[PDB]
Order: C-alpha cells, then sequence, then structure tokens
C-alpha cells in the first residue's frame, strides 16, 4: 500500500508538522467579505474562522442571508458536505433554516456541547421527546423523535417541521462523542466505524442534499470526518487505488472552506483512518 509507505516515513522522519505546515501555505486564500460585514459579527463563532463568499451557504429567507457555513463539492469524488460551525444561541435558528433549505437528511456532530470546561456549541437538538423545541425567527419545529446511545456514539432521529407550510422531514442526528478533549483518537477504529454508520443512513448519498457537518470551528474534526470520506470513496471509484493523495485531497477541499485539519496530529489521524479504512472496504 502506498499510502501506508508514505505514512511510515513521515513518521520515522517526525516530518508532520513540516508536512501539515506545508498544506497550510499552499492553501487558498479567498474572500471572506460578507462573514466580516458588522451585521454578521454575532453570527460568527470564531474571529478567524469564517466562510469564503464562493462557497458559503446563503440563507433563503430574506433579511440576512448569512451562515458561517460552507459547501465543500468534491467533483470526482461526487460527494456534497456542508462544513458549519457548532451553532450559537443566536444562530440555531438559522441553523435548521439550513437544513431544512438544503434539504439535508443528516447533521454530524464531532463535538460535546460541553468540552474542557467551556460550551463549544449550542443545545441546538431537543433532548426530550416531550420537549420539542420551536425557532420563531425561522418558524420551524424540531420533534426528538428516538436516540440510540452507543459507546462511541449517539444516533437520534428527529422531525424537522416547516410550520410555514407544515411540512415535516425526518434528520438523523450522528453524534460522535468520544473525541478526546485534547489531541487525536489513539485508533481510527471507532470514528470509520461512525463513518460508515453514517453512510449507511444515505445520509451522504446524492438522493439527498449534502450532508450537515459541525464540531466547535467546523473545521478540524470535521475537515478529518469529511477527508476521510472522500479519499474512500476515491478509493473505490478509481482504476489505481493508490493514485489517490490525502494531501492533494486536502488541499482540495480547502478551496471550499479554510483552515480544515487544524493540527499535525488531526493531518496523521486522517491518513490513519484512510489507510485502516482501505483495509476494511478493499481489502
Ligand atoms: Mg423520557
Amino acid at each position: 500500500m502506498e499510502m501506508e509507505k508514505e505514512f511510515e516515513q513521515i513518521d520515522k522522519s517526525g516530518s508532520w508538522a513540516a508536512i501539515y505546515q506545508d498544506i497550510r501555505h499552499e492553501a487558498s486564500d479567498f474572500p471572506c467579505r460578507v462573514a466580516k460585514l458588522p451585521k454578521n459579527k454575532n453570527r460568527n463563532r470564531y474571529r478567524d474562522v469564517s466562510p469564503f463568499d464562493h462557497s458559503r451557504i446563503k440563507l433563503h429567507q430574506e433579511d440576512n442571508d448569512y451562515i458561517n457555513a460552507s459547501l465543500i463539492k468534491m467533483e470526482e469524488a461526487q460527494r456534497s458536505y456542508i462544513l458549519t460551525q457548532g451553532p450559537l444561541p443566536n444562530t440555531c435558528g438559522h441553523f435548521w433554516e439550513m437544513v431544512w433549505e438544503q434539504k439535508s437528511r443528516g447533521v454530524v456532530m464531532l463535538n460535546r456541547v460541553m468540552e474542557k470546561g467551556s460550551l463549544k456549541c449550542a443545545q441546538y437538538w431537543p433532548q426530550k421527546e416531550e420537549k420539542e423545541m420551536i425557532f420563531e425567527d425561522t418558524n420551524l419545529k424540531l420533534t426528538l423523535i428516538s436516540e440510540d446511545i452507543k459507546s462511541y456514539y449517539t444516533v437520534r432521529q428527529l422531525e424537522l417541521e416547516n410550520l410555514t407550510t407544515q411540512e415535516t422531514r425526518e434528520i438523523l442526528h450522528f453524534h460522535y462523542t468520544t473525541w478526546p478533549d485534547f489531541g487525536v483518537p489513539e485508533s481510527p477504529a471507532s470514528f470509520l466505524n461512525f463513518l460508515f454508520k453514517v453512510r449507511e443512513s444515505g445520509s451522504l448519498s446524492p438522493e439527498h442534499g449534502p450532508v450537515v457537518v459541525h464540531c466547535s470551528a467546523g473545521i478540524g474534526r470535521s475537515g478529518t470526518f469529511c477527508l476521510a470520506d472522500t479519499c474512500l470513496l476515491l478509493m473505490d471509484k478509481r482504476k489505481d487505488p493508490s493514485s489517490v493523495d490525502i494531501k492533494k485531497v486536502l488541499l482540495e477541499m480547502r478551496k471550499f472552506r479554510m483552515g480544515l485539519i487544524q493540527t499535525a496530529d488531526q493531518l496523521r489521524f486522517s491518513y490513519l483512518a484512510v489507510i485502516e479504512g482501505a483495509k476494511f472496504i478493499m481489502g
């Protein structure tokens, strides 16, 4: 396996930080002027994590179409993702409006609501069946239908209703709950297992809108999830699987949202996930 050889030699030479810095230098720099308008200050969780203008998701209701969310469209892989930040107390109705308008089937959440003793994300979905949430600014109702708590992740089914038109949709919420507070997982096994659960639900499939993926900033763990999914897709699709270059796929994704993969350890982990996922698939 070629990718496993490049991996092993980056490891023996301790080059991970230097490989990662070169990705940071080659990565696209596009304007984010809507993100930086003063009227959108409180729609952004981080001042240094903004969606590019050319790939930003626009809310359809008029007034302010801004949400911190980017469409990553992977042409050759035939896969699209919306990467977004963890919703803010003020942007939960926007978040669910985007899910509605983009005809998304799945939401992939890679963080806990509280990590390292701080709030990383608003509690933007209901925790009890009998206590639904209404988002008055975007006129949406959200109801917990069921949830399935496993050791490494939780799957929720939710009903999203457009109160304007009374249409209802089922949204699946895939919540990875065991990503360590510091660093990355020891073994890619549970992350891959989680990714395949998302795949098996249909949420990544072209009959639906793009999956919505977020962590706290929507670039670090979120980048890892999309990078691994797209790389494994490409390895299944291509005549030559060993022709799949993680670094070139990452740089392609970074044309659509800045900062994807935030650390050299997250880069190493992405390589790891793709390599081990290749065995379990293409073995
Ligand atoms: Mg109960």
